[PDB]
């Protein structure tokens, strides 16, 4: 019995005690809140690898999918089927690929060729290459994962190494190599790990299971972790597979009080030199050549084989984890012993037999007590998850160690319950493999990747291209001529109205003057001093009057009446009642002009509709409602476009501004025409503003083209159907009610809301301006879209609020991209004008969209920069409204009245 | 009572009840924890922005200090003399610059001329426009700030609506404004809220103070946080006062069921609609106008002055705050409202005295308990900091309305106290403004800016522009012709040493091979088998081994029989021992040969320094060695310089491969050149790989320009002094020494770990690659970098580990720009040499520093790309070592023996 306490002895680091075991333990613990938390996850060793899979398989999986399996001892494919409908229980066919260690030391694309190639080969054998089964992929390695089908290989392991694939996406990788292939098609839909596959496959047959556990070539764990623990991954509703790899528990000196003088020569001789210290103590590729380097120093030192020492019992894994399970049956471990000793040179003595087999039973013995260690500590986490005084639940548990060694599974689990006895522990362990829990991953994916495919194509449809947008550009540009041509105007749909406002600010304007801004979201009176000379000022005074729905679709006289009385109320407030004072009308809405004071307005727009407006001229309308009225007379010396009026305000003091643009509850714009150019007005001298109205572009259907099924519902369902189409597709009135009806039909398909239609999702006008800019705000935590989102009225989850965000940014991001377009034709065509190769021009912006939208002006000045390079467009925002254009135009009006 | 019975029936809503104050205040404090939250922050209307001000003064601020003050009822300019040496403890002297209307609401521009001017004239009249006073900002608005000295306007407020502000920094716009005049200079140091400013001056007399709160023209408030609640600081440690802006209070509806008719008019006429609507129920600029707009409501309904109404009645701005107070004086209340209703025409009966004066007192009362309920949600706040029962706290208090209403600080208070029972409040009065409080803001300020002013001069001395590594590429281009021409080479200090290897593998390289790697982070012997045609096929294996200090610097005989016992322990780890196998010998220290197995060690480099090795032939060396042993015999067939395995082992796979280069423990580069400039070598016929040797560029002083005081600290205690110079500016070895001997120095001057130079820094390989790669890591949390450091036995805060990153980042910048000016100059030699206009060349590449770095590839490759644009340079990561390139060069060595 001394030739056996003697080994005990010098063998004695590899004995691990409880007393250690549970300061193992508590350290793996540690290891893993590091692994979560955000803060120090770069720096922990445990990489806690998210995994994408929400819960173990619950019977509605069905399907027919591919899979594949590399990385374990064999590149196995699968194929799994399962359909409880038709009432077909779980079925499953495979094959093994035989892979020389050249091709898993080789390239990527040797490696991922091969693999191709037998996919290729395992469906040519059921000839179902023509049929778009849905693959997965278990992959054994550790691996950086943002969506299931998604696998950027951290670091190769086991007996992995090929150049070309860490740092990069496996799916991409095989994709690729079947491309260069061409003899088939592969829908690839997941990767997940062995360990994930394993608590996959057991958990559909015990919902208890809340583990994966693989301890065969190489050892690792995963399990069902809190999403409210998950730090890399926005959300908290719900719980997430984690996977631990664990295998690089102490790659960073963590365990060198554990680790040995044989761990660390095993270690010298590795692939992966440093790296899955645990591992390297724990998996059956390393248990054999760490039993002969333990045989080796002994035979060295005579303590066994009277200290003979063959070249054999030197060279390299000549030793197996086979010969380390032979060795430990009860009945025949020591005939087989004998067997497999003197086959190594040495001349084994019965004594030799008895040795060896204690050396391999402590080595064995360890790896098992560390897993032990390990798992204690992800079951101390799940009780303390849940809260019970006691953790009921079911690993699975797979490979080959844990398959053939005849001890130690019985050993593992009796030194885990111990470590842990608060907790009542079931062990599945998986027969089929992975396949199934595979397939079970893929069954949901894919039926995910469907939903998104639908998703995608919709909103593709919003999507523009460089050469799209060059084509708006040209029809703009030709609409543009239709408008400004005598001949074709009256059918032209962008009417190039004049302004009669011939020239930007000449800095001579003086006085004081009253003012109105009716069209935007706020209507307002202003009173604006301009003075002139070398210390020149602008000051003003405004008030916002609210128009009740019921007079702004009331009748043409109440709503002046209602105007004029705004007036009156603004005069006695500013304390100058009395004096007859001259005021610019600036009325946004498209009216044709004979001179700067007579307008009438062509057609309501946005949300007005006054009965009796349009076919008047809006400034007879306004001097009868100051008759009316009797208390006090103005001199209404213009009318004035908001486009317009802004570029005024801008010209200002940027004398380079030659164009107006309006994007806030509808959208239009204006230039400098040469009146050369516009035929509708006798003359062709100097310039004139024209107020384009190019909101009606599309109204003639040249944009049919590229308008949607939720646009047409838009203008079908607006006060002014079938016109104003583009601008229905950029302002601020519109995209909300775009959205809108974007999400309604994806709650019908079922992708959101629990495919639930909200009665609020049902009111219109429910995403106003200021809610899609918040939603698209930058860096904004899903939280906060999710609390935005509950506050309109629609309680929707993390996943909804993703959706929602996508869908807000995929019209707004159009919306820029067309105004842009439109922008563009106009910069080109003034640059022409003045016949320059390269042209500076600024346009003067307003509009509530623009000042709060968070993308819209980027992307809208990006887009024209590409759309016309030989323009450099500057556009400033207008601060202070159109009010100081409109006077600086007042003011012309009455040196031409008092002229 | 009759009267004061029916306006109080009337202005019901506008008195509030403690049930509802209480509300008020549960919900500001709701406000704050959003504000401060980053997930909630976007869309919070209390932006709770921080202040960067981290204590009220410790009586140690002393200087010479100019203050300018905008926002309040009056723009100031001060100076503030402080010494605690003087006894003339504070002094203050100010002057108030007249600010018209066109100013406040014209062009940024005009405004901060203004500003420039105002402070010009100022300095004029002292004659002190030739000191370096530093120069403190009171901003009264809200702010955006990373830094004391940014302050970047999120929006106006109260008066000033100023074009080109909000969005930008008004540090940079007056340093701009002032730049324009020329008069003088201005070091503006910081930018202070007055609430900050408010607070900083009372906490100068009373120890206790944690609020600044402004009550005049607007209202705001300040305090004391900690740094653990402020998400948008990186940073848990101590406190920093955060600027509530509790104005905006409620802009987002939170108080629509408070706000009453009248305070949506005066925001309907207000110069910023639908904002600060808190602060529109509260400050002095409102108080006095929401009262005029009661009276008009009444009068008109006839509860005042028989239903009369006179113009001066309706004119906005005709009733101040200022007559609020007088008419709420105990004496003259009814006295004073008198005069004040005649002036505004219309007849005041006595009971309308009474009447109004009443109307007075509940607006007024409904600010202070407003702002009661706001400030209690505040030291509620405080108190649950302190985790305490109870609190003791001062706070600072400034403005018009709470300076001269006679009842105002008395209700206040009152409200206030009642509303946090638990709490003892001082209230102290800043009589002589913020000033005080800036000035000492100032001091910290600029003893700070004087800090990084000279961290910044240090820094910047590894900067290089791109002219400078232009030189440097022509620099290292001369040297490359020195070390080739005979003439010149033994005195060159890049020696361009020949490898004798003539061209690259040509693809029949075949057969086993015996490799040894010595000279990187690890030694160790490799055995490679290379099979070709047909399939061609690399299947390698290797051991680590560890060579110990007596080894590494003993003897030559010690080294190379330590080598030789591994070489046999490898080939029994193989279980190949007994054949006469080929060796290849990878010896990565600059030697002199004359075939390929000759090496003269010409001298050690790195870490390695055995005697009696320099000069001789390490193949010498190591056959002797082996003959010594005579336990096996081999045929050592060459001696590579990593560099030149390298390129072998990438150019194996790409054709395009000529060119070399490690950035490893050290720094070296290789390649193809041609015989006709080898003029060491007879023979113009065919190319030869040339080992540059480049780590000794700068050997011979053509450095010392861009060379630092660090540079030579760290050459000058090196173990080979005067040599390597470029290398020990580039590779693994040195960078962190360069860091730590910076560190060092920042700690005298007392910039980091409080000036004490802790052990640890004293030791020299302290920063690693290893460490030197985690700290830089992008997106890296400062408590992950402060982990990291702690690790080391560095106790560091998290200004210490921005210090530490920052210098960390500058060195291997440097590094890597410098490695590329290199690396240009050898791939442009290449070019020129053959006569191209562009060449397309690919490098092999390998070494530690280079494959962790988060950074250097990235920098380097660009670097290349941008000195040499003639040339398109690819960069292969070599994965596995030399090994593979140097049985490519044993094989061909091997055959051209045979053949
Ligand atoms: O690599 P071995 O020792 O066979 O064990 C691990 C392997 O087990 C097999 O049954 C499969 O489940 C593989 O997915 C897994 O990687
Ligand atoms: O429709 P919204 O978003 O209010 O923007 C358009 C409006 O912009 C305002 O600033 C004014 O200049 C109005 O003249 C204009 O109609
Ligand atoms: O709004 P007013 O009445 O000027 O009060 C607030 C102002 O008080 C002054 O004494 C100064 O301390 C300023 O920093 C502050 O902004
Ligand atoms: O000095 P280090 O950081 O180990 O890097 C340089 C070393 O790289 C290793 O992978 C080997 O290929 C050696 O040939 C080389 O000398
Ligand atoms: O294959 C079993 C295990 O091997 C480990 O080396 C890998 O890192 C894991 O991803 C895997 O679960
Ligand atoms: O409000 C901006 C634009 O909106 C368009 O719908 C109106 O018809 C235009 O007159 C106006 O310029
Ligand atoms: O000046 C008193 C307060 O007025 C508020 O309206 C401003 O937004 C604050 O920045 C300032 O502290
Ligand atoms: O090991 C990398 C490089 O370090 C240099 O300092 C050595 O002198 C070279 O021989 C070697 O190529
Ligand atoms: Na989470
Ligand atoms: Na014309
Ligand atoms: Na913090
Ligand atoms: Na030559």
């Amino acid at each position: 019995d001394d030739q056996v306490k003697k080994i005990d002895k010098y063998l004695y680091a590899m004995r691990l005690s409880d007393e250690t075991l549970i300061d193992i333990m508590t350290r793996f613990r540690k290891e893993m809140k590091n692994g979560l938390s955000r803060d120090f996850n770069p720096t922990a060793t445990v990489k806690m690898l998210p995994t994408f899979v929400r819960s173990i398989p619950d019977g509605s999986e069905k399907g027919d999918f591919i899979a594949l399996d590399l990385g374990g001892s064999s590149f196995r494919i699968l194929r799994v089927q399962v359909n409880h409908e038709k009432n077909q229980n779980v079925h499953m066919e495979s094959e093994v690929y035989d892979t020389p260690e050249n091709i898993v030391h080789g390239s990527g694309s040797q490696l991922f060729d091969h693999v191709a190639e037998c996919l290729g080969d395992f469906m040519e054998k059921r000839k179902i290459k023509d049929k778009k089964l849905p693959v997965g992929f278990t992959f054994s390695f550790p691996c950086q994962q943002s969506k299931i089908d998604e696998a950027i290989l951290i670091t190769w392991t086991k007996r992995f190494k090929a150049s070309g694939v860490e740092g990069a996406d496996v799916v991409k990788l095989l994709n690729k190599a079947i491309k260069k292939r061409g003899d088939y098609d592969a829908n690839i839909v997941a990767v997940v790990n062995d360990t994930v596959g394993t608590m996959m496959t057991c958990g559909y047959d015990d919902q208890h299971c809340e583990v994966g556990l693989i301890i065969g070539t190489g050892t690792n764990a995963c399990y069902m972790e809190e999403l409210r623990h998950i730090d890399l991954v926005e959300g908290d509703e719900g719980r997430m597979c984690i996977n631990t790899e664990w295998g690089a528990f102490g790659d960073d000196g963590s365990l060198e009080d554990i680790r040995t003088e044989f761990d660390r020569e095993i270690d010298r001789g590795s692939l992966n030199p440093g790296k899955q210290l645990f591992e390297k103590m724990v998996s059956g590729m390393y248990l054999g050549e760490l039993v002969r380097l333990i045989l080796v120093k002994m035979a060295k030192e005579g303590l066994l084989f009277e200290g003979r020492i063959t070249p054999e019992l030197l060279t390299r894994g000549k030793f197996n984890t086979s010969d380390v399970s032979a060795i430990e049956k009860n009945k025949e471990g020591l005939h087989n012993a004998k067997e497999i000793l003197t086959r190594l040179g040495v001349e084994p003595s019965d004594d030799d037999c008895v040795s060896v087999q204690h050396v391999c039973t402590i080595v064995s013995f360890r790896s098992a007590n560390l897993v032990a260690a390990t798992l204690g500590a992800i079951l101390n986490r799940l009780r303390d998850n849940k809260g019970t005084p006691r953790l009921r639940t079911t690993v699975g548990v797979d490979g080959s160690l844990y398959k053939t060694h005849p001890q130690y599974s019985r050993r593992f689990h009796k030194t885990l319950r111990r470590l842990v006895p608060d907790s009542d522990v079931r062990f599945l362990l998986s027969e089929s493999g992975s396949g199934k829990g595979a397939a079970m991953v893929t069954a949901v994916a894919y039926r995910l990747a469907e939903q998104h495919r639908q998703i995608e194509e919709t909103l593709a449809h919003f999507h523009l291209t460089k050469d799209m947008l060059l084509e708006v550009k040209k029809r703009m540009r030709a609409e543009m001529e239709l408008g400004l041509r005598k001949q074709t105007h009256n059918n032209a749909v962008v009417k190039m109205l004049p302004s009669f406002v011939r020239r930007t600010p000449d800095g001579t304007e003086n006085g004081d003057f009253l003012a109105l801004d009716l069209g935007g979201t706020n209507f307002r009176v202003l009173l604006v001093k301009i003075r002139s000379g070398k210390k020149r000022t602008v000051e003003m005074h405004n008030k916002i009057y609210a128009i009740p729905i019921e007079i702004m679709q009331g009748t043409g006289e109440e709503l002046f009446d209602h105007i004029v009385s705004c007036i009156s109320d603004f005069l006695d407030y500013m304390g100058i009642k009395g004096p007859r004072m001259p005021l610019g009308f600036t009325f946004s809405f498209p009216c044709q002009q004979t001179s700067l004071d007579a307008g009438i307005l062509i057609t309501w727009t946005k949300g007005f509709k006054a009965t009796d407006c349009v076919g008047h001229d809006v400034v007879t309308l306004l001097r009868d409602a100051i008759k009316r009225r009797e208390e006090f007379d103005l001199d209404v010396v213009a009318v004035v476009n908001d486009t317009v009026g802004t570029m005024m305000t801008c010209a200002y003091e940027e004398p380079t501004c030659e164009v107006g643009l309006i994007v806030g509850t509808g959208s239009n714009a204006c230039y400098m025409e040469e009146m050369k150019n516009v035929e509708m007005v006798e003359g062709d001298q100097g310039q004139m503003c024209i107020n384009m109205e190019w909101g009606a572009f599309g109204d003639n259907g040249c944009l049919d083209d590229i308008r949607t099924h939720y646009d047409r519902l838009v203008d079908e369902y607006s006060l002014n159907a079938g016109k104003q189409r583009y601008e229905k597709m950029i302002s601020g009135m519109y995209l909300g009610e775009i959205v809108r009806n974007i999400l309604i039909d994806f709650t019908k398909k079922g992708f959101l809301f629990r495919g639930q239609i909200s009665e609020t999702l049902k009111t219109r006008g429910i995403f106003e301006t200021k809610f899609l800019s918040q939603i698209e705000s930058d860096r904004l935590a899903l939280l906060q879209v999710r609390a935005i989102l509950q506050q309109l009225g629609l309680n929707s989850t993390c996943d909804d609020s993703i959706l929602v965000k996508t869908v807000c940014g995929v019209v707004s991001r159009r919306a820029a991209q067309l105004c842009g377009a439109g922008m563009a034709a106009v910069v080109d065509k003034i640059r022409e004008n003045r016949g320059l190769d390269r042209l500076n021009v600024t346009v003067g912006v307003d509009g509530t969209l623009y000042k709060l939208h968070p993308h819209f002006s980027r992307i809208m000045h990006q887009t024209v920069k590409e759309l016309s390079p030989k323009c450099n467009v500057s556009f400033l925002l207008s601060e202070d409204g159109s009010g100081k254009g409109a006077a600086l135009i007042t003011a012309v009006g009455v040196r031409l009245r008092t002229e």
